[PDB]
């Protein structure tokens, strides 16, 4: 029989908030959007502004206040709850923070029946999707992070701009912690079927301008917090797409928050990093096995074992 | 030959920037958005913020920051620019001010060479679509304001969420000035082709409650603003829908701001107003003229008495 | 948990293909779309053709060659399958031969274990959406047929190129038997928020081009069918759109053959006929009553009379 | 200001029409769509037709029956006229017969003053691209034909199900004549970006199932014909996705007839054949250079060969 398809929001700042927005105007099925904030005001005046736009879209949505009663039967829990860079300074009370955070809102959503998909957001997203598959003691492949998905969108942007072509054609991975040890697997790139290789050959791109390309995919959060305060569009989009892929069982890979276990090094095991998956109806169906290049290699080990390090710590 | 479709927004604030999101997600072919801001902070901000989102994207779109100088060739000028109003605060009361700021901006942008459609969002948005036309010397079919589609779609929503039935079924609209002043035509009212009187004698609606739903619809605004700080994600799906009509000159019929000088009995005219009017490519194709409920034509009366009040201030 | 939609065709002639086609492209979630045929070579080169442009459609969606075996669990079957009326046949023509036709599919599929909603195309369709609820002795709100739907569009473009309006300002529906024997809701007809009495009035349109209107709308189908044999595209598209509502949960109201027992002056009772309904998850949430002219209403009662003439043979 | 787009579609055949479907499904702003054939009353019904399901499009559009006069503004010909293969009619005979059609209709929309895009799809349909860029004089850049995006389209699909993955993931082209002298690039081939060696060498393809897709490939058009007489919904989807990127500007690369004179070793020289181009809103913007392997460059060495003696021929 047919079922309402339940989507539980969980942090309504500027990312939730965007997530919901494109989810509502470009709907792959969600029945019912739900949204949950510690600041109950801030939930409700959002529910309002997209219920007030119903009349513009191309289908109608269910969008509602609620509580952790409505995780019991929800289908997704999407999590952008935390501290958007806090005051005290350090990345790992960063991680304390937040994570004494999601220690109570996964209580609170796993005591509520929930036995759907988690969608993690919050940052660091890797660490975050690691404290959220353990707290919550769901399977790995029912636990999913955003990862490098935003870097990756940033990186196909610039490429697209430099090449003056669709970011369709663009066929390059950011993988790694999604931060300041991500790495571009350059080597493996394409210009639709045309290695990049061959346009370094041609004269079109120089390894220094891919050093500054890389530069550029790790200072946007940076640039853009300093010009209007906060990044949420971008990540909103891909937070929306993740669900759409989930509930259309698209079969589809994406450079997400993937746990690993031998895959690539043969050395890196038993975290999650950005890393390409399939997604389908049921979660992750499968975390992919390529091999990069050496000096992508070290990247990518250099990157788990400073993950790991921050991990270590609390 | 085939065009380049060129939109400046002016105002890259909440609902500026709402707008451009939504618009960059369902685009009816805009090729070129270009953001405009007095902070050039938070243009530059927002314009990267949309870009490292085109991967996400059904099309790829320009988007960038610029200045009066890109308005010559635009073919769209949307602007969103002024103070938005806080608590304790209404929208008959930020005239001086806001037409001041429109002052500047018409002039700059006339002086670019300019020669589009204008779409005006600012409050007080009918008497800033009148101050638009009047400092521009445009033609009266160029200059297009929101009017009343965001009470609208207000209204839509609260009465498909009573009868649970879709907005589309919903036929009905909020006329008279964006505010306090505003009526809306029960007295007109569909669901379907069923009236709302015959609902009204069913016992499935009462007359106290289509007060509460007016008084839903006027409170609105401060409720949201209240909870959140302001409201810009309807009213920047409602400028996107007006947008893409425009561009693809689909002659819908829509409550705009519109110029009346002898509808709805002639005891008002040349203002601008909230009413019926046909979009098309070259903007306002008419303003329609149909009989309503001698109350309502009383309401409707006195609410364009008050706008040209506030507009023979001059 | 989430669900794997699927909709299983039952005719894959050029309305099925059609309605196929157009799925595949504006596609609101099935999952799974499964193709059966007596002529089961055409059924086979229909999921080719539809499953070779994957590359160009926004989702992937699973398309089957199957049998009868795939109702089991079927969330909807659509039947298009019967005989096309010939040049000088009426749709009535048809009863007979097309009835012994539906004995045998509801039986098949009745036999496979499915319990879902049915969508009724074939033509007659108001007495073949009676015989589907006879034979498969399923309740009333699971057997739909598409009624007036195709009539309801045709008299919007008739009007929305009349007018130069969208067709979605143009407020009319055709009731009645899906053929000869029905009519127009002229009385209740409003562009946007304007009757059509004051466009009468001014002048704007006539008495005899609204009957020549009506003429139209009852001979499109004869028309269409000597041009080039047979109508598929609109019908395509009313089907899908009938089928995106159910599975989005729409709440929509639609011209369908609907159940009436009472509704309409309780004349005729206990048949299909064209009027508006509400479409959702489950089938129908309810056959709306509304009050019509007297002269409308009266063309009403010859046409439901007719329509039990008929049904009263079986 | 702001232009009405005019696409004029020459053979209302399966293709033209299934094109026109989809577009006005899936419509990238076509403001007016003119539909030509010398079986006046098929396009006239098909006209019809797709009128008639206006109600039920996202967009409205202006779909017209016309003449080659209204060529002369037209923006785009899209051109779907002419004969397919028949059992025992080599693409020699197809050549002739279509070559003459092609004399006629080129003249009469030179004659109308059309300055526009060709877009051509009648079989065999690089040579016939070649044949229109002759008749008409135009530049090159203005002159697109399918070329392989069909054969990609099929590949995608059969690769999309073997490795049960989206289409959307799958990276791999067919180049050459669009028919049986076209090669796949196995060799360059990638899912995601794992190489289609490593699938090898896991066993989890082989190298008989890659010749027997191969083969697949090659026969689909026979197979598909003898099914249900002739395939047109794939072309369609892919015509229509030509068209939107076109007015789209969306500088997409794609595997379209282009005109190769120095690309891919530059051996056979001066003609249109299977290959990567940018499209954007001129047309061609460039024909891409990527290389291949030693294998799949004889192959494509001996496909050009083929076209370019057919094209000494005459
Ligand atoms: N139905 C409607 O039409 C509605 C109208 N609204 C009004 O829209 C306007 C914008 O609202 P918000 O975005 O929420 O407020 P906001 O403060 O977040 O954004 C306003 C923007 O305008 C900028 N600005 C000011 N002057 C100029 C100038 N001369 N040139 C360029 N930019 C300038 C300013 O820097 C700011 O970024 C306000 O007047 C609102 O009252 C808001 C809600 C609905
Ligand atoms: N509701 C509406 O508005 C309209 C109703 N239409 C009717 O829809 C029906 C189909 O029309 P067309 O597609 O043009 O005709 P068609 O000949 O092209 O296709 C009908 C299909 O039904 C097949 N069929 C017959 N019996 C069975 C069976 N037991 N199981 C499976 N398949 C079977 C048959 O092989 C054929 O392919 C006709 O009855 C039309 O009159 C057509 C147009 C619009
Ligand atoms: N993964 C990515 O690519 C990426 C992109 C941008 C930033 N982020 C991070 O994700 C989060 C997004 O934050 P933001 O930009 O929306 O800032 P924000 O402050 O506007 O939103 C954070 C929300 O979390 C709420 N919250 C706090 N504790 C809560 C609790 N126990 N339960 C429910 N809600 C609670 C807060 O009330 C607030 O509304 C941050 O951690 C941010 O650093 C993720
Ligand atoms: N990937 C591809 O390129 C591909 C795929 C399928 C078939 N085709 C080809 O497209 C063309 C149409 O295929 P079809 O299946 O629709 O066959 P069809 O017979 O159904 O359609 C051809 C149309 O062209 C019309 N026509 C013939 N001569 C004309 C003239 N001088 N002026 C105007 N119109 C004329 C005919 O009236 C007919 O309607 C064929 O050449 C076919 O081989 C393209
Ligand atoms: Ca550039
Ligand atoms: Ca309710
Ligand atoms: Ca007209
Ligand atoms: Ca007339
Ligand atoms: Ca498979």
């Amino acid at each position: 029989m047919l079922k309402s398809n339940k989507v539980v929001l969980i942090g309504a700042g500027g990312v939730g908030s965007s997530f919901a927005y494109a989810l509502t105007i470009d709907n792959s099925l969600v029945h019912e959007l739900v949204i949950i904030d510690v600041n109950e005001n801030k939930a409700k005046g959002e529910v309002m502004d997209l219920n007030h736009g119903q009349m513009f879209l191309k289908k109608n949505i269910n969008v509602l206040f609620g509580t952790y009663k409505d995780c019991a039967n929800a289908d997704i829990v999407v999590i952008t709850a935390g501290l958007n860079q806090k005051p005290g300074e350090t990345r790992l009370d960063l991680v304390d923070k937040n994570s004494k955070i999601f220690k109570d809102i996964i209580t609170n959503v796993v005591s509520s029946g929930f036995d759907g998909i988690f969608v993690v957001a919050s940052n660091p997203v890797d660490i975050m999707t690691y404290v959220t598959m353990k707290y919550s003691k769901f399977p790995i492949h029912k636990v999913i992070g955003t990862g490098t998905i935003l870097d990756t969108s940033r990186l196909r942007y610039f490429l697209s701009d430099h090449f003056n072509v669709n970011t369709q054609n663009i066929h390059s991975y950011i993988m790694g912690e999604h931060g300041d040890s991500s790495f571009a697997t350059w080597d493996e790139t394409k210009i639709a079927m045309k290695p990049l290789s061959e346009y370094l050959a041609e004269g079109k791109i120089t390894e220094l301008e891919l050093d500054e390309i890389h530069k550029k995919v790790v200072n946007a959060a940076y640039e853009v917090i300093k010009l209007k305060g906060a990044t949420y569009y971008a990540i909103g989009l891909g937070i929306k797409n993740i669900v759409n892929a989930i509930i259309g069982d698209q079969n589809v890979i994406l450079p997400i928050s993937s746990y690993i276990n031998g895959q690539y090094g043969g050395l890196i095991k038993d975290i999650y990093i950005g890393a390409p998956a399939i997604v389908c109806k049921e979660g992750v169906k499968e975390v992919l096995n390529f091999k990069i290049s050496p000096k992508e290699l070290d990247k990518f080990n250099s990157s788990a074992n400073q993950l790991k390090s921050y991990i270590d710590k609390m």
